[PDB]
């Protein structure tokens, strides 16, 4: 009790940098039907390949960062093979290289914060790659040389919303024990769900043409050191909830052959339709009355997710540019990415003129959403901007 | 304005373990006769110089019981789990995918019926696994097996080793203190399916797992602030921490390919766990000012009894102290993550039953161990609760 009182922290757990990284062959989406149906040797299937080439054009992404190359597949053709075993090849890949796309981030972020690294208490690390034991999070702790008493926790095989899910943890690190200061880190690469083209399966196409890889991290604190921390948002509250009977609506399952993803047609519509009880819960407390009346850090998912959530809570354009901006940019890098809308977000604002880094706007909603269906809503407050 | 809010969404007390339950699969092995059992099944009869090998093994572990969810008729069913190296895995996802969630079930039913009160007031879940991987995960299933509220806040986490099961009360313990009302369903659920196989003789370690490892659950609720006569702490957590001991990631660990979960391990793992144990000792009960281990409880996941008896003699504990972790290894065998729970469950029954003033054999202060691949060492300390009797 007076034990209890001294060794926890006193104020809102407060977003204090932030970093992202991706890997460094572009992939341009005006020529990914090209190379992916030469170099999974597909260029007998000239129909599914236009086929693909429509779905590409329509996903609306311009560019995606891939670790995986021409390469790679070369030295190793059974990532290519879509439902023989190949397992131990993406493993090989993934194990390495999941911490070290991640360190990456850590380090961008880590140097925004301008702290020394001996003053980092917790790691909280999400992939949905990278399956070894000791885990991604030794090795990422390892990289970065961080002291050996820093309390580690793996996040595995999360999907998207995993993101956001993370600031909804660090929220309680932060704010439960006096100094603490988290390192957050979502990375992901597509390794794991990259495989050739079925005929049969035009569908599933959409995970080729959808996902690229990325890095984000972030330090999250209490009780910023006056004058040394400057803090980008405050968490003010974090939740999940999950939407009943929505289980088949999208998720995977991991196989001999890698991950296999699956969506139906509505999950638009079942998103949209499900996030307005989420979001009440969440913003009454605050007497907002409009959903325009807050700033939206939006997982983007895929445009036509963007675009029934605007649609359904009648958001003006500008929300959601942020989500648009980076899914167009690095396409879907699953629970990284909204850790590339925040950092969009705060640097617009900058550029932009705007009195927050939430737009002008006093209070945000940052929104993940993945298999459940989840949704993870995040309430930020945005911090002043000193022109 | 967010300093006054943040005063009224915190809790006020320490978080506490409110209940425990545990449970395993219905199929008992005996160890006795557990050679037998795993020659006869893996087709494996026609070699009788690794037979003997493998039965000098099980008697020297001190394990006696285990309890499987892999029966006879599984392997007859799905033949490539006996394989050695060969590719097994959607086999073994094909189980562990819906037998974990159905066990942590049985365990988590169990604490909730301890507990006595309402799913509904059951805010968050922090789920634990090496196993059941799929998308949504074991979280979700066992979320919707339990008729948890759709609002709960789910954490899944998978294929952390034997240490995850005290991990989870560190965690816990920062949900349950920063939340007003948040009760917390804390479950570690584990199935060996995916780890077992048959036997090759270029290969000693693999042979230790088919021979220490069950299955089991264990569940608590955690929360702080208890509701006065009706939530009955059994032990407050005061303090949990992590340390990785340096240059020491080779000790113990393992990798998860096409044939499954493969475990390594080096023979002085015992010595390398009890050297090291010093150091989180010191930053955990200095505060306290103890004079000597021996002065406090011990909640330590067995692992196997090399490393019970390297503990136990670097710390010169009295017979005593460790004697849960004995009890709990040689009726169970080693449940990696539940484990701990099943040892914590065991310490505060006999607690009781023997007459003693705390739920922590008479004592004050105890410890909870936790251990696995990093090296990574778990250190919650907990403080007893009274025994009115």
């Amino acid at each position: 009790h007076a034990l209890r009182r001294e060794q926890r922290a006193q104020g809102p757990a407060t977003i204090m940098a932030i970093g992202t990284a991706t890997p460094p062959n572009l992939y341009e989406q005006s020529t990914f039907p090209d190379f992916y149906f030469r170099v999974t040797n597909s260029d007998d299937k000239q129909e599914l390949k236009k086929k693909f080439r429509r779905m590409c054009e329509k996903t609306m992404v311009k560019k995606r960062y891939l670790h995986l190359t021409e390469e790679i597949l070369k030295e190793r053709p059974k990532l290519c093979s879509y439902k023989e075993a190949s397992f131990d090849d993406r493993q090989d890949i993934v194990v390495e290289e999941i911490p070290r796309l991640a360190k990456e981030a850590a380090e961008k972020a880590i140097k925004e914060w301008g702290r020394p690294k001996s003053e980092i208490t917790h790691l909280v690390f999400c992939s949905i790659s990278g399956i070894d034991m000791p885990g991604a999070d030794y090795r990422l702790a390892t990289l970065l040389g961080l002291p050996l008493t820093v309390n580690r926790l793996m996040i595995y095989s999360q999907a998207c919303h995993m993101g956001a899910a993370m600031l909804r943890i660090a929220k309680d690190l932060a704010e439960n024990n006096r100094g603490a200061r988290v390192l957050v880190v979502a990375c992901e690469i597509t390794v794991l769900s990259f495989r050739g083209p079925n005929e049969g399966d035009f569908e599933a196409l959409a995970f080729q043409a959808g996902f690229g890889d990325g890095a984000g991290a972030v330090v999250v604190g209490a009780d910023p050191l006056e004058g040394i921390e400057k803090p980008i948002y405050e968490i003010a509250a974090a939740m999940q909830e999950t939407v009943a009977e929505s289980q088949g609506a999208v998720g995977g399952h991991l196989r001999a052959f890698g991950w296999t993803f699956y969506f139906l047609n509505q999950l638009p519509a079942i998103i949209a339709d499900n996030l307005g009880r989420s979001l009440e819960r969440a913003l009454a407390p605050l007497g907002v009355r409009e959903w325009n009346d807050v700033f939206w850090v939006a997982h983007p998912g895929n445009w036509a997710i963007i675009d029934a959530i605007e649609a359904k809570l009648q958001l003006s354009p500008d929300k959601l540019s942020t989500a648009r901006h980076v899914f167009t940019e690095y396409g879907n890098m699953q629970s990284a990415t909204v850790y590339f809308v925040m950092d969009e977000l705060r640097k617009r604002s900058a550029v932009e003129g705007r009195s927050t880094t939430g737009d002008g706007l006093q209070w945000g909603v940052l929104l993940g959403f993945g298999p459940g269906l989840s949704i993870e809503t995040v309430v930020l407050r945005s911090m002043p901007l000193h022109h």
